[PDB]
């Protein structure tokens, strides 16, 4: 119950690490707010969820929604104590491969849509407030076919170095999420269309970790939660890479 | 001389560290080909740089403009032995300031810019070809107000590093020149309008440079040369930072 | 609580961030045991602690001293799940003033004295246990006259990443926590003895943190506590960086 | 080329792999080069292959002694050092649970240690401007099982040359990293095994884990020590820069 009385946001709360966070923060006793661009997802999400979490539809890459999302917390609980931003997708194409709209779409989830969510949240987050983005270790390495996805990963990790020194007088901290390898729909739908030739591919990226085991989505959750609760207050700026050693070694 | 029979282009070559390196590639004996937005600068910077440069304007955001500069290539020299792209730009807007016109400027001039012109360079590039894109200590740092452009020097850097082994089978290789602050028109006008007012951003960025001076432009050049080089033919997807020890430290 | 039912052994435990690690641990419900060099200091320090802390006096340059500490550690409580290495030193050395004495002393006490810290506890760690060494920010920037210092800290980093592939398959996992600059009787040593120039000091040192406060050492007890707790499972071979902000700026 | 005309370089370590191609490269440059090695017969072959004004001094960079006869030759001899460039490190296999006291003491004595007081002991005769290369690796930020030791010696070197940079200010020195990937070398050969099947097969593997998929040849590796020692690197200081085949970059 260390986040209790804390209010939390959660983009991309219907599913994988935002779905975890969402309910490890729900444990805490943080009231937590999820979005989701499709109704049926966000009320199973909310359902699944219960221990009094709020669910908004809402599209981050337009700002009406942002709006009248933030507008629905104003009115409602009026503070935001945490902010995770999991809204993010990823897609591939090789060099020579890469569409306008490709990019566009890449950036504009990824990138554009935390700058602007992180922006319009600013008002409703008190001195204090801890704000946690979505980095990736593909941000820092290269996989082929990836360079649009890691680069806006790559991105999202450099605005928080900046936005310490913005939100300085403001109190807020801003620190980012790393994941590996993480057992996801998103990750398995990556694979393929096939049952089981996506599952071939979940077990080539198993065999890719150190460890040797996919993350189960609650163990990147952990990491999130303890950069949202007070225990972070001296944590600012920095990376929280959660790979099984991929990335490390 | 050490780069004679081979064909460059410099995109942005008409300022800045982009001259610089047309002048260096040019005198290393490569044919150079830089892109200017503004014809009288291009004109007078080609007249300037020798018989070697000769000056296509083009603004790197537009596709048409990409595709005309390309397709001159390949029926005047045929084949691109070296690209660097020095197309970027800078503007501050602290967070809570940042407006949407602001985050597609640069990311467009900064990020998709380089992607299409590197996607449309392709064809023309031979084995063994080097490409070198444009980052910043900006990138891997902290700066207030400049959030926006450090995330989109983050995301050139990551995008070599990927593009590695999207072009590891075509032979061409990918690094990143990373400055610190040089002494430029463009560094110079963020400074302010008043002449006191430059000289004063000036002289603030030498004492943040350890050795205590801004880059000379040529200074940034001689390392887009050395990788352009066949000198460099065992580093790849590497980031070389000449900041005069600013990042480092 | 979290810790329930987990032995813990803190090198240098006695003063400082180790001591607030000893005191968060057993908070949490760890068996602690601590080491210090100092027999008088000791005492008091284990008295502060009272239950849940026992204290064994070793200096881990020695080696019988840590052949003392683990066969203790075997007959008492027989397991080992979590080891935090904090028994280190940092001394003051210009590059032309270092003395051979002054490396050695460095390197004995933070490299190797870890390497052979975390060699004999490995008996006693079952799978699943975790492994924490303590890094700084000096490790990965520049300090005038801290070079050595700097030097062993970037080798303590280091290891970890080796070690996750060495330990993988025992089960243990090594990650590191790096402080920025906190509150410690060491640090304003550093300052020296004049009362007046500790406070100096200390108050030069905080205007260095972007935030603009020293950190107290419980803040980076916590980061200590959550890589030893269970919510660290898929951290491997990591640096977690509680510095306020200074080294990602 | 005599870019580097009247520069006088000291490479330790200058009888074989790296630290033998960056003399040749050096010496072709046009600068004056010093190199070290341990034994006599070793040290005569490289003077005798490299010729072109360079020097030999048999000395192990890790007795004091010998540095300081090293640095007396040179202080009688050329008078100044403009470019140092330390390539005498090794490297041995131990895994966790195996490290032997000698085996660390070994790794750090010869790859950091040495390193301090080698840099230490030039510095008088360095003037303003002068370039400082150390040798690093990208073992030094990646982890390979069985080498944490040598790993972390490369880390070290890493680091001391970043706050270098703050010592060395006043004195107009610049210092910066070099980090090899795999590199066709005796050294390397050797740590495949003693048998030319095990050493093969050891280079053969290392390749397959290069992206461009060979090692490289030790004078891929000297040309970045020659640019970082010419004055095209005056705006470099403290910064590493790694020659690996894009292994550590993806």
């Amino acid at each position: 119950k260390r986040l209790e009385g804390k209010v939390a946001l959660v983009t991309g709360g219907t599913s994988g690490i935002g779905l975890a966070t969402a309910k490890d923060l729900a444990a805490q006793g943080a009231r937590v707010i999820i979005t989701g661009r499709r109704q049926a997802e966000l009320d199973q999400a909310v359902a699944a969820l219960g221990q009094g979490v709020r669910g908004v539809r809402s599209d981050v890459t337009r700002s009406a929604d942002l709006d009248a999302l933030f507008e629905t917390i104003r009115a409602t609980e009026g503070r935001l104590d945490i902010l995770f931003t999991n809204a993010g997708g990823a897609s591939m194409a090789a060099l020579g491969e890469i569409s306008e709209q490709h990019f566009d779409d890449t950036f504009e989830r990824n990138v554009k849509a935390v700058v602007f969510t992180v922006q319009k949240a600013l008002p409703l987050m008190p001195q204090g407030a801890s704000i946690i983005l979505n980095g990736s270790i593909k941000g820092s390495t290269g996989t082929q076919a990836f360079s649009i996805y890691g680069a806006s990963k790559a991105a999202v990790r450099a605005l928080a170095r900046s936005w310490v020194l913005d939100l300085k007088e403001r109190g807020i901290r801003v620190n980012v999420v790393s994941p590996g390898s993480t057992r996801t729909i998103g990750l398995a739908e990556l694979g393929g269309d096939t049952q089981e030739g996506q599952d071939g591919t979940l077990a080539y990226l198993a065999s890719l970790v150190p460890i040797g085991r996919l993350a189960d989505p609650s163990e990147i959750a952990k990491v999130v939660s303890f950069l949202a609760s007070d225990d972070s207050s001296f944590i600012n700026g920095a990376e929280i890479t959660a790979d099984g050693g991929q990335a490390q070694v």
